[PDB]
């Protein structure tokens, strides 16, 4: 199977749509434990896929800042800027239309992203 | 890749989601096409999938019948009655309840399904 069970599949990659509620760290270690990150939204392509399939509520994605600072991947490095973050928050996450922000403590749903089982980098 | 490009992939099959409008006919030929079919929904849980993704226009599906006799997929089996397609119509889609039917000449959306290119 290119995904696991209940993940679902898109264009090279396999998602993860929480039915749990939690904060943005948590969510992120929750990804960890399945050999994913929080969704590490590559194109506007893929921000619409997550849009239309998520249903109305916020869901965090694995994109974080400092207040005076350019958003950052979970590694560590700035972002490539495929879509506009909104507010004045530290944690990104999809609401009913586009990406915003607040603060991660709060505890949301969320989204994990890996590679499909074929996918090979080398 | 398991799926085409763009077609989303759940539990071992593709599903195609139109942007396009077309007939039901028309619709299943282009499904066949692309080597698929209107989407032969196998149950209640199926069903929650393609009414999760696929937004607010009604989308046909690959299950159709003769006035007065029981609904059959593509495939030609009866349907299993996992829950009611509803209307008066030949030609069966989804609203975001479930299935309901209409004259398969008129102008819906649709979806294809197939099993994914690893499954044997
Ligand atoms: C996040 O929630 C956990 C429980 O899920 C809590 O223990 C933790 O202190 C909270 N915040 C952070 C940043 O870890
Ligand atoms: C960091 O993570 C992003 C998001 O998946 C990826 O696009 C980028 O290539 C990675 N950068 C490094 C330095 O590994
Ligand atoms: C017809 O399709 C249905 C729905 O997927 C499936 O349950 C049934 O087994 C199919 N019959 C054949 C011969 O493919
Ligand atoms: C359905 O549409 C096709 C064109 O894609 C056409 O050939 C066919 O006549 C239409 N069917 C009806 C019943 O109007």
């Amino acid at each position: 199977a290119a995904c696991p069970e209940s993940w679902i599949g898109f264009q090279r990659k396999c998602f993860y749509f929480s039915d749990d509620t939690k904060n943005w760290t948590s969510s992120q270690r929750f990804c960890d434990s399945q050999d994913a990150d929080l969704a590490q939204v590559e194109s506007f392509q893929e921000l619409n896929f997550l849009l239309r399939y998520k249903g109305p509520s916020d869901h965090w994605i694995g994109l974080s800042r400092e207040q005076g600072q350019p958003w950052k991947w979970i590694n560590g490095t700035e972002w490539t800027r495929q879509f506009p973050i909104l507010g004045a928050g530290e944690c990104a996450y999809l609401n009913d239309k586009g990406a915003s922000s607040a603060r991660c403590y709060t505890e949301r749903k969320w989204i994990c992203s890996k590679s499909d089982i074929h996918v090979g980098t080398k």
